[PDB]
């Protein structure tokens, strides 16, 4: 069915904050499971950036496809035809060639498709609604919208990103930045020191990633070589500000700076951003003291962008929350959030800690171990082949007994003796 009908009304009212991957998933899955949903987002429109490429893992694709058959046909023209990424070191020397189902596509174009699909389902989405001043009573929780309107519900699902005000409220208590840019390759094609990046681009999109000396640079061609995007993770970050001279100065110490610098120096000033990255250690809890406010997504577990699972885990967060609310019922909303936390926390934390350790291995690699084995340098099956919704149905009763103290719970959505 291109438009699935929701289950019978469960009587549970849910307030979702954020139009990201966590918020949209929480709203869509909750609506289809019978919950009464309102989604609050501060922006007036989904931001569209041609240089914001993202990878969605198969564990999240299968969840998205279950919301409607047509969604695959909508994303198909926006999927990259790139198949492999060429990995080089900071001397511009080849290391290994890595692959990359899965969706390698544009962020804003995928959010727009999911947002339009949510409106076709009849979900109450309210843009231009800035949320703050979270509050909680016995039996209800809520927010304040635009400092003029009070809203209340059975629970509040906070997916407001890394800069979460809800996390600051719930808790009460890094130096990394990321350049990102998009460009058209007309002027770059006239530079012989930079025209190399257009080689074989009409055939398919090419991906180049450089690692070393605390810097990561990725260059991705698009549209038969007519456009390219790039991203640069670094610790040289000094209102907002972005300058191409800072990106070039970051690459200056590299012995193999010539080929990458010759490309990115053609970036137009108005198409370059330099955002600070936010990482925090795993939280003690995602659920408020009263039990009716819960953090999901980046608000609960920000990752280092090297695992390609931040959006997928935010999607898994929203599906499990909506599933636990359906299985618990109206009179056990606090139990539902505690159950979803105990299911999700081990899986999201293993990946969170895995991104921090993998971050060290990629920005300051042990080149002697990489020389003897580069295939390790470049995601396992316990992540990609997982079905969060079926696992939640399988262990829900066991987790309820563990939350109420009746029994034990062994998490099996993570590998035994598992680091990442
Ligand atoms: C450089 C980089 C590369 C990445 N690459 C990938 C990748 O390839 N694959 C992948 O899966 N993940 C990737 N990620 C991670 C991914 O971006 C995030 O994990 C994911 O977007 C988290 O979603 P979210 O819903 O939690 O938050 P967000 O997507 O950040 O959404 C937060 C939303 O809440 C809104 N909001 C904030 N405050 C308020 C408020 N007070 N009231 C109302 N609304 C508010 C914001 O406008 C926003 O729409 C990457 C991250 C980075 C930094
Ligand atoms: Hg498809």
């Amino acid at each position: 069915t291109a438009l699935p009908t929701p289950r019978a009304p469960t009587g549970i009212s849910v307030i979702v904050v954020g139009l990201g991957f966590g918020g949209l998933t929480a709203a869509i899955e909750s609506h289809l499971r019978g919950h009464s949903v309102i989604l609050l987002e501060k922006v007036t429109k989904v931001k569209q950036d041609a240089g914001d490429a993202i990878v969605i893992g198969p564990n999240a694709v299968r969840l998205i496809k279950s919301w409607g058959e047509q969604l695959c046909e909508e994303i198909e023209p926006h999927l990259s035809n790139a198949t492999h990424a060429e990995m080089l070191d900071h001397h511009d020397r080849f290391i290994v060639r890595h692959e990359l189902k899965g969706w390698f596509t544009n962020r804003g174009r995928l959010i727009s498709i999911l947002y339009e699909h949510a409106r076709k389902l009849g979900i109450d989405i309210r843009l231009g609604s800035r949320v703050t001043k979270y509050w909680e009573e016995d039996g209800r929780a809520g927010v304040i919208v635009n400092d003029r309107e009070r809203l209340a519900a059975d629970c509040v699902i906070c997916a407001d990103g890394v800069h979460s005000a809800a996390r600051a409220w719930l808790t009460g208590q890094s130096g990394w930045a990321n350049f990102r840019a998009h460009m058209t390759t007309e002027q770059l094609a006239k530079d012989p020191e930079a025209s190399w990046v257009l080689q074989g681009t009409r055939e398919k999109d090419r991906v180049y990633v450089w690692f070393g000396d605390g810097i990561n640079l990725a260059i991705m061609t698009m549209k038969r070589g007519q456009e390219l995007a790039w991203a640069l993770m670094h610790t040289d970050k000094f209102g907002g500000r972005a300058s191409i001279d800072d990106a070039l100065a970051t690459l200056s110490p590299w012995p193999g700076r010539l080929r990458p610098s010759s490309v990115i120096r053609h970036t137009l000033p108005e198409k370059l951003v330099d955002h600070a990255l936010i990482y925090r250690p795993p939280l003690d809890t995602w659920v408020s003291a009263g039990g009716r406010v819960m953090l999901i997504g980046d608000a609960a577990h920000p990752y280092f962008p090297v695992v390609g699972q931040g959006g997928s885990q935010a999607i898994e967060d929203g599906v499990v929350v909506a599933t636990a609310l359906e299985l618990a019922g109206k009179e056990n909303v606090p139990l539902a959030l505690r159950v979803a936390e105990k299911i999700r926390y081990p899986r999201a934390t293993v990946i969170q800690l895995g991104s921090s350790t993998l971050q060290e291995h990629l920005f300051w690699p042990d080149w002697e171990a990489v020389a003897k084995d580069p295939s390790v340098f470049a995601n396992p099956e316990w992540i990609l082949g997982h079905d969060c919704r079926e696992y939640t149905h399988q262990v829900f009763d066991t987790v309820v007994r563990a939350v109420r103290g009746e029994g034990e719970y062994i998490p099996r959505n993570i590998p035994a003796d598992g680091a990442y």
